[PDB]
């Protein structure tokens, strides 16, 4: 469940081009039910009508994926072999990356014990949120109290790897805000009561674990773009 500002973004009306799916390189981990999300709908109409925003890699004849990793994951999974994309002016200053802040309602003793259970430490420490923003720490954990959860990649993997598990086994409740502080307004209200903070990769950061065949979690990126391309005429058997 996501909970973003109601971003005023002006639809353009820019065209597609196809390129080929295993030209294309993603940033983030799938989530398996967006995938089978986007098969069911795909192959239900047999109409693609949304189109692969993509940033040219430096120096490589590939493209990385800004928007639309469950679009080429699927119609990979269906044996396609292209999509319709737009190819953005990533470094422009008009492309801005934040994160996602993971937020929840529910009992903070189970959490820890299963970030603890998967390796992780979770250190009670004022200054966790501080140090979260500099990137000197995997999160930071906020409610009533304030953790530090040390590490970089692997750690931040580790979070949203357990976040995920206990939402699959039902423990916990879970939004992803776009805005740590509509979070902190939430958390006053007694709809929340953690968040978990991290530093927003910046695109050079998006670029080079691209480049390493790294990958984030999901619900790492959250692109503020220009636009949203306006929709297209699309046949799924162009595709193949
Ligand atoms: N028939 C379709 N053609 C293109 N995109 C679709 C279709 N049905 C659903 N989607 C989109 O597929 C996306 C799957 O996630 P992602 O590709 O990660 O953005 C969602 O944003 C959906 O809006």
């Amino acid at each position: 469940v996501e909970k973003v500002p109601k971003y005023d973004i002006p639809t353009k009306k820019v065209d597609y081009v196809f390129i080929e799916l295993d030209k294309m390189k993603p940033h983030q981990q799938l989530v398996q039910k967006e995938l089978e999300a986007f098969i069911e709908s795909v192959t239900g109409s047999g109409i693609f009508w949304k189109p692969m925003l993509l940033a040219k890699v430096p120096g490589e004849d590939m493209y990385l994926i800004v928007d639309g990793h469950h679009r080429w994951a699927g119609l990979q999974k269906l044996g396609a072999k292209r999509a319709p994309s737009v190819i953005l002016d990533y470094f422009s200053d008009d492309v801005k990356v934040y994160t996602w802040y993971p937020a929840f309602k529910g009992d903070l003793n189970e959490v820890v014990e299963r970030l603890k259970k998967e390796g992780l430490e979770v250190i009670e420490d004022p200054e966790a949120e501080e140090k979260a923003e500099r990137g000197e720490i995997a999160f930071a954990l906020v409610g009533e109290k304030s953790f530090a959860i040390p590490g970089g990649l692997e750690e931040q993997k580790k979070v949203s790897k357990v976040l995920d598990e206990m939402s699959v086994e039902g423990k916990i409740e879970l939004i992803y805000y776009g805005l740590k502080e509509d979070a902190r307004e939430d958390m006053a209200k007694g709809e929340i009561d953690y968040v978990f903070i991290r530093k927003a990769p910046t695109k050079e950061e998006v670029m080079e674990l691209v480049k390493r065949g790294e990958v984030y979690s999901p619900k790492t990126t959250r692109h503020v773009l220009p636009f949203n391309p306006d929709k297209i005429d699309v046949k799924l058997e162009e595709l193949f």
